RNA sequence: GAACUCGCUGUGAAGAUGCAGUGUACCCGCGGCAAGACGGAAAGACCCCGUGAACCUUUACUAUAGCUUGACACUGAACAU
């Protein structure tokens, strides 16, 4: 899954760019607490 | 099935009231007995057959519920080997 992040998530990513990230991982954590929100455009 | 429904000896799907020979016997009831009518009942239960049935068994065949194994999915993170 790709995600546009919204938060510097210190395991990986920095602020608002598109990454591969696990698809259970982006839809039980990253979407659900901010951070993170689905590469739609 | 219909009967004007005797005994014997034989013959005969091979154990005869009914065929042959022969003996006996007037016609018809009533009370009894139960030797025969292969008496009545039940399309033999025993036996065999049917490429018949049912239930039952098992290390008969084929499956399958269940139990169990692993892969993939729901299912992610960090780190160390
Ligand atoms: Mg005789
Ligand atoms: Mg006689
Ligand atoms: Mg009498
Ligand atoms: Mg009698
Ligand atoms: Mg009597
Ligand atoms: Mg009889
Ligand atoms: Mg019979």
């Amino acid at each position: 899954m790709q995600v546009i992040l919204l938060d510097k998530v210190a395991n990986l990513g920095s602020l608002g760019d598109q990454v591969n990230v696990k698809a259970g991982y982006a839809r039980n954590f990253l979407v659900p607490q901010g951070k993170a929100v689905p590469a739609t455009k």
